[PDB]
Protein backbone atom coordinates (compact mmCIF):
# COMPACT_ATOMS: atom_id res chain seq x y z
CA UNK A 1 0.00 0.00 0.00
CA UNK A 2 1.10 3.74 -0.36
CA UNK A 3 1.54 3.51 3.28
CA UNK A 4 2.78 -0.14 4.94
CA UNK A 5 1.99 0.78 8.81
CA UNK A 6 2.88 -1.49 11.78
CA UNK A 7 1.45 -1.84 14.88
CA UNK A 8 3.23 -3.34 17.79
CA UNK A 9 1.90 -4.91 21.13
CA UNK A 10 3.06 -6.92 24.30
CA UNK A 11 -0.37 -8.61 23.77
CA UNK A 12 -1.17 -11.52 22.11
CA UNK A 13 -3.52 -12.75 19.53
CA UNK A 14 -6.49 -14.04 22.13
CA UNK A 15 -6.17 -10.35 23.79
CA UNK A 16 -9.03 -7.69 23.93
CA UNK A 17 -5.98 -5.25 22.75
CA UNK A 18 -5.16 -7.23 19.63
CA UNK A 19 -9.05 -7.55 18.94
CA UNK A 20 -9.65 -4.06 19.44
CA UNK A 21 -6.11 -3.06 16.96
CA UNK A 22 -7.73 -5.45 14.20
CA UNK A 23 -10.62 -2.97 14.50
CA UNK A 24 -8.45 -0.09 14.12
CA UNK A 25 -6.76 -1.68 11.07
CA UNK A 26 -9.78 -2.63 9.35
CA UNK A 27 -11.46 0.79 9.50
CA UNK A 28 -8.38 2.68 8.23
CA UNK A 29 -7.74 0.68 5.60
CA UNK A 30 -11.50 0.60 4.12
CA UNK A 31 -11.63 4.73 4.84
CA UNK A 32 -8.39 5.43 3.59
CA UNK A 33 -9.53 3.71 0.27
CA UNK A 34 -6.45 1.50 0.86
CA UNK A 35 -4.11 3.96 1.21
CA UNK A 36 -3.02 2.73 4.59
CA UNK A 37 -2.81 -0.72 5.54
CA UNK A 38 -1.45 -1.59 9.60
CA UNK A 39 -0.23 -5.18 9.89
CA UNK A 40 -0.01 -6.14 14.03
CA UNK A 41 3.17 -7.28 15.40
CA UNK A 42 1.97 -9.19 19.03
CA UNK A 43 3.17 -11.03 21.70
CA UNK A 44 6.11 -8.76 22.07
CA UNK A 45 7.93 -9.61 18.97
CA UNK A 46 9.37 -6.27 18.21
CA UNK A 47 10.78 -5.87 21.95
CA UNK A 48 8.35 -4.51 25.33
CA UNK A 49 6.46 -1.44 25.54
CA UNK A 50 9.51 0.52 26.39
CA UNK A 51 11.51 -1.10 23.23
CA UNK A 52 8.15 0.19 21.27
CA UNK A 53 8.04 3.46 22.52
CA UNK A 54 11.90 4.24 21.26
CA UNK A 55 10.53 2.68 17.74
CA UNK A 56 7.54 5.59 17.87
CA UNK A 57 10.12 8.31 18.72
CA UNK A 58 12.79 7.24 15.92
CA UNK A 59 9.91 6.72 13.71
CA UNK A 60 10.92 3.00 12.94
CA UNK A 61 7.44 1.60 14.34
CA UNK A 62 3.91 3.61 13.61
CA UNK A 63 1.87 2.55 16.14
CA UNK A 64 1.85 1.16 19.32
CA UNK A 65 -0.05 0.81 23.11
CA UNK A 66 1.07 2.58 26.34
CA UNK A 67 -0.81 3.30 29.88
CA UNK A 68 -1.03 6.46 31.03
CA UNK A 69 1.41 5.04 33.90
CA UNK A 70 4.16 3.97 31.62
CA UNK A 71 5.09 7.82 31.03
CA UNK A 72 6.60 7.49 34.77
CA UNK A 73 10.06 6.07 32.88
CA UNK A 74 10.33 10.08 31.63
CA UNK A 75 7.88 12.20 34.09
CA UNK A 76 8.28 10.23 37.40
CA UNK A 77 5.44 12.43 38.67
CA UNK A 78 3.36 10.21 36.08
CA UNK A 79 3.39 7.34 38.63
CA UNK A 80 0.47 8.54 40.43
CA UNK A 81 -1.37 6.53 37.61
CA UNK A 82 -0.06 3.45 39.05
CA UNK A 83 0.35 3.89 42.75
CA UNK A 84 -1.82 1.65 44.04
CA UNK A 85 -5.30 2.20 44.99
CA UNK A 86 -4.73 5.87 44.33
CA UNK A 87 -7.26 5.70 40.30
CA UNK A 88 -10.47 4.38 42.00
CA UNK A 89 -12.29 3.42 38.53
CA UNK A 90 -11.47 3.97 34.72
CA UNK A 91 -13.99 7.55 34.83
CA UNK A 92 -11.38 8.61 37.09
CA UNK A 93 -8.48 7.56 34.79
CA UNK A 94 -10.27 9.52 32.39
CA UNK A 95 -10.35 12.70 33.79
CA UNK A 96 -7.03 12.31 35.31
CA UNK A 97 -5.60 12.19 31.98
CA UNK A 98 -7.33 14.65 29.88
CA UNK A 99 -9.30 17.18 32.02
CA UNK A 100 -6.45 17.99 34.94
CA UNK A 101 -3.94 20.86 34.05
CA UNK A 102 -1.34 17.08 34.89
CA UNK A 103 -2.89 15.33 32.48
CA UNK A 104 -3.20 18.03 29.51
CA UNK A 105 0.30 19.19 30.08
CA UNK A 106 1.74 14.96 30.04
CA UNK A 107 -0.01 14.80 26.31
CA UNK A 108 1.51 18.09 25.20
CA UNK A 109 4.57 16.59 26.44
CA UNK A 110 4.72 13.37 24.88
CA UNK A 111 4.65 14.97 21.63
CA UNK A 112 6.84 17.72 22.07
CA UNK A 113 9.39 15.73 24.06
CA UNK A 114 8.84 11.92 22.87
CA UNK A 115 7.33 12.33 19.45
CA UNK A 116 4.27 10.81 19.56
CA UNK A 117 0.81 11.94 19.23
CA UNK A 118 -2.22 10.21 21.44
CA UNK A 119 -4.97 9.35 19.62
CA UNK A 120 -7.37 7.82 21.94
CA UNK A 121 -7.77 5.93 25.37
CA UNK A 122 -9.37 2.73 26.58
CA UNK A 123 -10.31 0.70 29.60
CA UNK A 124 -7.17 -2.18 29.76
CA UNK A 125 -9.05 -3.62 33.70
CA UNK A 126 -7.92 -3.32 36.60
CA UNK A 127 -5.14 -5.60 37.96
CA UNK A 128 -6.31 -8.98 40.43
CA UNK A 129 -3.42 -11.37 42.04
CA UNK A 130 -3.01 -14.63 40.75
CA UNK A 131 -1.10 -17.77 42.53
CA UNK A 132 0.03 -20.87 43.30
CA UNK A 133 -1.52 -20.86 46.59
CA UNK A 134 -4.59 -19.19 47.84
CA UNK A 135 -4.40 -16.11 49.21
CA UNK A 136 -6.97 -15.40 51.45
CA UNK A 137 -5.59 -12.02 53.37
CA UNK A 138 -2.47 -9.66 53.16
CA UNK A 139 -0.83 -12.55 55.55
CA UNK A 140 -0.54 -15.02 52.48
CA UNK A 141 1.23 -12.54 50.20
CA UNK A 142 4.03 -12.79 52.99
CA UNK A 143 7.56 -13.95 50.82
CA UNK A 144 5.40 -15.10 47.87
CA UNK A 145 7.72 -15.26 45.00
CA UNK A 146 5.39 -12.52 43.08
CA UNK A 147 6.43 -11.41 39.24
CA UNK A 148 5.54 -8.06 38.38
CA UNK A 149 6.48 -6.23 34.78
CA UNK A 150 9.40 -4.33 34.62
CA UNK A 151 7.40 -1.01 36.28
CA UNK A 152 8.63 0.97 39.55
CA UNK A 153 4.57 0.95 40.40
CA UNK A 154 4.13 -2.67 40.10
CA UNK A 155 7.69 -3.84 42.24
CA UNK A 156 6.14 -1.48 44.78
CA UNK A 157 2.98 -2.96 44.47
CA UNK A 158 4.79 -6.28 45.76
CA UNK A 159 7.22 -4.50 48.12
CA UNK A 160 5.00 -2.88 50.22
CA UNK A 161 2.50 -5.57 50.53
CA UNK A 162 5.29 -7.79 52.13
CA UNK A 163 5.71 -10.33 48.70
CA UNK A 164 9.05 -10.86 46.78
CA UNK A 165 9.41 -9.50 43.42
CA UNK A 166 10.85 -10.94 40.53
CA UNK A 167 10.65 -8.59 37.52
CA UNK A 168 10.34 -9.85 34.17
CA UNK A 169 8.94 -9.53 30.93
CA UNK A 170 5.48 -10.40 29.76
CA UNK A 171 6.55 -12.85 27.59
CA UNK A 172 8.33 -14.82 30.17
CA UNK A 173 5.74 -15.04 32.70
CA UNK A 174 3.54 -18.20 31.72
CA UNK A 175 6.88 -20.49 31.92
CA UNK A 176 7.96 -18.58 35.23
CA UNK A 177 4.69 -19.86 36.72
CA UNK A 178 4.32 -23.36 34.72
CA UNK A 179 8.02 -24.20 36.34
CA UNK A 180 6.61 -22.36 39.64
CA UNK A 181 10.26 -20.23 39.19
CA UNK A 182 7.65 -17.85 41.07
CA UNK A 183 4.46 -18.38 42.70
CA UNK A 184 2.07 -15.65 41.10
CA UNK A 185 1.60 -12.94 38.92
CA UNK A 186 -0.69 -9.97 38.53
CA UNK A 187 -2.68 -8.55 35.56
CA UNK A 188 -6.40 -8.07 34.83
CA UNK A 189 -8.63 -10.75 34.26
CA UNK A 190 -8.86 -10.77 30.71
CA UNK A 191 -4.73 -11.07 30.52
CA UNK A 192 -4.88 -13.91 32.48
CA UNK A 193 -7.63 -15.36 29.99
CA UNK A 194 -5.62 -14.68 27.27
CA UNK A 195 -1.86 -15.41 27.94
CA UNK A 196 -4.09 -18.52 29.67
CA UNK A 197 -2.05 -18.36 32.80
CA UNK A 198 -5.31 -19.91 34.70
CA UNK A 199 -3.69 -23.06 33.07
CA UNK A 200 -0.77 -22.25 35.44
CA UNK A 201 -2.21 -20.86 38.07
CA UNK A 202 -5.38 -22.35 40.93
CA UNK A 203 -5.95 -19.14 42.67
CA UNK A 204 -6.79 -15.43 41.77
CA UNK A 205 -7.53 -13.12 44.54
CA UNK A 206 -9.02 -9.73 44.05
CA UNK A 207 -6.89 -6.99 44.97
CA UNK A 208 -8.41 -4.51 42.82
CA UNK A 209 -5.02 -2.89 43.25
CA UNK A 210 -4.23 -0.76 39.87
CA UNK A 211 -6.19 0.63 37.48
CA UNK A 212 -4.54 0.12 33.44
CA UNK A 213 -5.64 2.27 30.84
CA UNK A 214 -4.48 1.69 27.18
CA UNK A 215 -3.32 4.82 24.95
CA UNK A 216 -3.69 4.51 21.29
CA UNK A 217 -0.04 6.37 19.99
CA UNK A 218 1.29 7.17 16.73
CA UNK A 219 4.67 8.16 15.74
CA UNK A 220 5.06 11.67 14.85
CA UNK A 221 7.15 10.76 11.91
CA UNK A 222 4.54 8.67 10.70
CA UNK A 223 1.57 11.39 11.52
CA UNK A 224 3.33 14.20 10.00
CA UNK A 225 3.69 12.49 6.73
CA UNK A 226 -0.41 11.49 6.21
CA UNK A 227 -2.48 14.05 4.08
CA UNK A 228 -4.91 15.20 6.68
CA UNK A 229 -7.80 13.58 5.72
CA UNK A 230 -5.61 10.57 6.27
CA UNK A 231 -4.89 11.84 9.83
CA UNK A 232 -8.56 11.74 10.18
CA UNK A 233 -9.65 8.85 9.26
CA UNK A 234 -6.52 7.23 11.50
CA UNK A 235 -7.95 9.65 14.41
CA UNK A 236 -11.48 8.73 13.88
CA UNK A 237 -10.49 4.84 13.98
CA UNK A 238 -8.19 5.05 16.98
CA UNK A 239 -11.88 6.61 19.09
CA UNK A 240 -14.00 4.36 17.57
CA UNK A 241 -11.49 1.07 18.75
CA UNK A 242 -11.04 2.40 22.24
CA UNK A 243 -14.62 2.62 22.77
CA UNK A 244 -14.69 -1.01 21.42
CA UNK A 245 -11.88 -1.86 23.65
CA UNK A 246 -13.23 -0.48 27.13
CA UNK A 247 -16.38 -2.64 25.85
CA UNK A 248 -14.47 -5.75 26.46
CA UNK A 249 -13.29 -5.48 29.39
CA UNK A 250 -16.06 -4.24 30.90
CA UNK A 251 -17.93 -7.13 29.68
CA UNK A 252 -15.31 -9.64 30.59
CA UNK A 253 -15.11 -7.98 34.12
CA UNK A 254 -18.83 -9.01 34.70
CA UNK A 255 -18.45 -12.36 32.73
CA UNK A 256 -14.71 -13.93 33.65
CA UNK A 257 -15.78 -15.47 37.13
CA UNK A 258 -18.22 -17.90 35.29
CA UNK A 259 -15.26 -18.99 33.00
CA UNK A 260 -12.42 -18.87 35.67
CA UNK A 261 -14.54 -20.99 37.82
CA UNK A 262 -15.01 -23.31 35.01
CA UNK A 263 -11.32 -23.74 34.63
CA UNK A 264 -10.85 -25.37 37.85
CA UNK A 265 -9.65 -21.65 39.58
CA UNK A 266 -10.13 -21.02 43.13
CA UNK A 267 -10.95 -17.34 43.50
CA UNK A 268 -10.67 -15.73 47.03
CA UNK A 269 -11.87 -11.77 48.40
CA UNK A 270 -9.00 -11.01 50.78
CA UNK A 271 -10.08 -7.81 53.04
CA UNK A 272 -8.44 -4.78 51.52
CA UNK A 273 -8.31 -2.77 54.50
CA UNK A 274 -4.56 -4.14 54.83
CA UNK A 275 -3.35 -4.13 51.38
CA UNK A 276 -4.54 -0.39 51.39
CA UNK A 277 -2.76 0.91 54.74
CA UNK A 278 -0.12 -1.07 53.10
CA UNK A 279 0.63 1.79 50.33
CA UNK A 280 0.90 4.54 52.80
CA UNK A 281 4.72 4.76 53.19
CA UNK A 282 4.61 4.13 49.52
CA UNK A 283 2.49 7.38 48.69
CA UNK A 284 5.20 8.96 51.11
CA UNK A 285 7.89 7.87 49.41
CA UNK A 286 6.58 9.18 45.97
CA UNK A 287 5.61 12.50 47.50
CA UNK A 288 9.28 12.74 48.89
CA UNK A 289 10.92 11.35 45.51
CA UNK A 290 8.34 13.56 43.39
CA UNK A 291 8.25 16.81 45.08
CA UNK A 292 5.75 19.73 44.03
CA UNK A 293 4.91 18.19 40.68
CA UNK A 294 4.04 14.69 42.30
CA UNK A 295 2.13 16.15 45.40
CA UNK A 296 0.08 18.54 43.09
CA UNK A 297 -0.90 15.59 40.33
CA UNK A 298 -1.84 13.50 43.51
CA UNK A 299 -3.80 16.57 44.41
CA UNK A 300 -5.69 17.12 41.02
CA UNK A 301 -6.17 13.55 41.16
CA UNK A 302 -7.38 12.51 44.10
CA UNK A 303 -9.96 15.96 43.67
CA UNK A 304 -11.51 14.05 40.39
CA UNK A 305 -15.65 12.53 41.85
CA UNK A 306 -15.33 8.86 40.94
CA UNK A 307 -19.33 8.88 40.37
CA UNK A 308 -20.79 9.44 37.14
O1 LIG B 1 2.48 -3.31 26.85
C1 LIG B 1 1.60 -2.67 27.40
C2 LIG B 1 1.06 -1.42 26.78
O2 LIG B 1 0.22 -0.72 27.64
N1 LIG B 1 1.06 -3.04 28.54
C3 LIG B 1 1.62 -4.24 29.26
C4 LIG B 1 1.74 -3.96 30.75
C5 LIG B 1 2.69 -2.79 31.04
O3 LIG B 1 3.95 -2.94 30.41
C6 LIG B 1 2.93 -2.57 32.57
O4 LIG B 1 1.62 -2.50 33.20
C7 LIG B 1 3.72 -1.33 32.86
O5 LIG B 1 3.12 -0.10 32.38
O6 LIG B 1 2.35 -5.07 31.45
C8 LIG B 1 1.59 -6.23 31.40
O7 LIG B 1 0.37 -6.08 32.09
C9 LIG B 1 2.50 -7.29 32.07
O8 LIG B 1 3.70 -7.37 31.63
O9 LIG B 1 2.01 -7.93 33.05
C10 LIG B 1 1.31 -6.64 29.94
C11 LIG B 1 0.64 -5.44 29.20
O10 LIG B 1 0.42 -5.83 27.81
Amino acid sequence: ADYDLKFGMNAGTSSNEYKAAEMFAKEVKEKSQGKIEISLYPSSQLGDDRAMLKQLKDGSLDFTFAESARFQLFYPEAAVFALPYVISNYNVAQKALFDTEFGKDLIKKMDKDLGVTLLSQAYNGTRQTTSNRAINSIADMKGLKLRVPNAATNLAYAKYVGASPTPMAFSEVYLALQTNAVDGQENPLAAVQAQKFYEVQKFLAMTNHILNDQLYLVSNETYKELPEDLQKVVKDAAENAAKYHTKLFVDGEKDLVTFFEKQGVKITHPDLVPFKESMKPYYAEFVKQTGQKGESALKQIEAINPHH
